[PDB]
């Protein structure tokens, strides 16, 4: 009956998660990602759905969303887990046609629910969706080591912090031309922090939330989990460099300059003028 | 005959202890762990019971474990080999009556015996029995490497330690609001670091050993793995932050009142005041 | 058939490829690797290949690699993937009869294109053909960890760089006599890179791209994998080192005299003086 | 016809070497590992030897070691290949009835031999035959991450380099009482290394070569890569230590002497008076 468990969607959630899970960004259940899919992915597995599909809720209206499916982690529910148990830790949840509310259409079994970063994730996907026409679907959540120690030493400040980025592996301008957003601390799991995180997504790919983690997104889980993968290896360099005493000598405004030009990408100007 | 390798409680031992392996927390035969079973978990296996089970005593009469199973990690043991060799390196083992000493039912073979740090473990179940209602069932040792690390550096001091594990990642407050216990430096093996150990259970899930490793309890392997993954990724943050010459910026007093409210935890007050 | 996913060097391709994406040194798309192979290579798979094959010029004329086939990874090709899908992210291409081009006789699918920095692969190519007598076969190039970080600490000079390099571990002077070349800083995908690293490779099997990655070269993948490898852990044992306040003790000028002379290398003149 | 790849020792040098490849102390051809067995082992794989088995003489007569089988690892092989090939990366060897020489039994294909450290190695296993009266039969060498990173920045002293390492965790003292040995940096490869590290194996189970690795010996695979991990482990800990500006508290002498009591060892009496 093909099986959903062995789609490309649900096996590009159990290959993100794991791979998080093995980089050692997501202890316990600390992250999350939600995949925005179509109605032609799922529709070919009608019958795997539960037969009597559960309806949550959303915190608020959220009508872009109306009449769209998506692919979640579950709330308390642990990455290293993902690959044991699909069904468990993940839900295919579709969106009601008022935007009001979603019914979990396959999996989230033992009354699990999505993650509490879902304010988070879908309100950042409404923010993305406007401000890529469309493009982007993925919105990942993980506590990416190098980037959290860094917002204990680093001025938490959007251009410094998305300059020493740059700076810290040559092809990170291009991955994230307009930078890394970085938010006040907040308290997690509420719609403040959900918003104002869209808020930074309507600038940025990457947001920050100091002492706790990042958010990034875009139009696939690949490319979603390379720009977090990027910007962390960066961070892993900086953490090094800084243990060290410190840039001898780094990339210069340019040669970032330069280095936009020829790959085609307007770099963040309050990051250049540093 | 369904095959107790196959059961959940000797699949979960498996994946734990080389979940703990792979983080390297367990070289050689250092670490430990421990979860209470009911009857019912392993009265369906009893064909695959020794027919002659062996019997141990006690180091001394623990009544509330009277008639109670476990499965526990072996003396000398490498959790390495936990997954090439289940019997050899796990034993279920049952608490008789009187509370004086365990009958050897599974696995343990040529002739091996539980942990040396039993005391440390089966006391402490007691003690985290009586304060959690019976919840807690799984205690777990191992050497945590950033938390070992810290233990040379930072005061060893409950309120100071945990002030600064919260710090490390904002999650900590919300999965151990009670803290982290230290002892004083003891010889291992002992009843009397496995009593003082137990008593430090009695206020907190987490128990730190300074220059040799942590201890944590909770309801299932995944909850206490966590718990421990979790304190020692705030501490892999704070060993950076330390090496990169201490935090510029970090989480306020609340800051924390606020989480714990937000998460309806009540944070160690001592560690709060600080 | 045979099938040529299980060929050798579809299978090596893999394992590089794999082995470095654990090691961390391949974020998203960042390395890339080339191999020259013989037509008695892939003569076997003739009936694997496309039915019409594409054609693609080269960046310019490079008349030595006429009639030359490789096995190359793909441009925006992620490390993690290659063993996934083979035909995605690798191909074979075998250069024109002028050396003006080549055509993809298998793999890169849907339309891919072999990476972006093939001149720097293919001018290498042509210069370590000659300086080893056609014995060096493999372009390799990652985001090495610690010699990244390096570049931002050490004088970006061929013989400090170098120096300091055959100190953090004993066989890297036996592993690489010739040292390591490193160039400035310059916009990566251009010839104007691929050159610069070629002319550098003229004298030596390592390159280094500041704040930015390595290139190697070798006779086969598991030589050219193991000398990275052999730089990027004496670059690990240094940062460790200068982390803890740097040496207090050193191999001497030689000592590495006397090495050299037992395994009969001739050690770069500059780096010795020091 | 039972078939020697899954023998109890072709087996166990897989999982040690494959082990100390993933831990990152096995780059290249970096490391080398000889395992003592007894005529029982092999004699019932009689079959699957080399028909035509191949003689090389040793260095030096060794006596102690006639009519001695050995599985050795090869010269030149990668740790990281041993899995993938273990008759092209390991040998089983038979030393002659004068300790002239010995005969390649299986493996080594392909004209290998047996590692260049063979002098240490064979000279060692004699040293600790003495020592311990035949228990010991392992000798290993790694290239140890921190512990090389700690020879450039500890005293390369017996007594100081292991008082730090017992400090550096709890077990250490009772794992090695005896210590560990340091050699002056001294060219590898020679009989002269090899008979330095034969000396100092009557004293210590552990050998350090400055800016190059470790050797270990013990009675088994598992309890002399034990005996490694645990050093590394601890050395892994002080370079986290050192890195935050060093101890400002360790354990005391103990404390170290109650420690040797209660486990029954004789600790090292130079790094305890210190
Ligand atoms: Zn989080
Ligand atoms: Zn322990
Ligand atoms: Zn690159
Ligand atoms: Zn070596």
């Amino acid at each position: 009956m093909q099986n959903i468990t062995y789609s490309w969607f649900v096996q590009g959630m159990i290959k993100a998660t794991t791979d998080a899970w093995l980089k050692g960004w997501d202890e316990r259940n600390g992250g999350n990602l939600t995949l925005r899919l179509d109605d032609a992915d799922i529709a070919p597995y009608h019958d795997n759905f539960h037969q009597q599909p559960r309806y949550i809720p959303l915190s608020q209206p959220m009508p872009l969303l109306a009449n769209t499916p998506f692919i979640v982690t579950g709330s308390g529910k642990f990455f290293r887990n993902v690959q044991l148990d699909p069904a468990a830790n993940l839900g295919i949840v579709k969106v009601d046609s008022d935007g009001a509310g979603y019914h979990i259409l396959w999996g989230l079994t033992n009354e699990a629910v999505p993650t509490s970063e879902l304010p988070a994730h879908f309100l950042s996907h409404c923010e993305r969706i406007k401000a890529t026409n469309g493009k982007d679907r993925v919105i990942m959540h993980c506590h990416a080591t190098n980037l959290i120690a860094l917002t204990y030493v680093l001025e938490n400040d959007t251009a410094v912090f998305t300059r020493q980025l740059w700076e810290g592996s040559t092809e990170c301008l291009v991955v994230f031309p307009d930078g890394v957003g970085i938010l006040p601390w907040m308290v997690p799991g509420t719609d403040a922090i959900g918003q104002a995180t869209a808020q930074e997504m309507q600038k940025h790919s990457l947001v920050l939330w100091p002492f706790h983690g990042v958010f990034g997104s875009g139009p696939t889980l690949d490319e979603t989990f390379g720009l977090i993968d990027t910007a962390e290896k960066s961070a892993q360099v900086l953490v090094k460099v800084y243990s060290m005493g410190g840039m001898k000598q780094t990339i210069s405004r340019e040669e970032l300059i330069a280095l936009g030009k020829r790959f085609g990408v307007t770099p963040l100007a309050s990051a250049l003028a540093l």
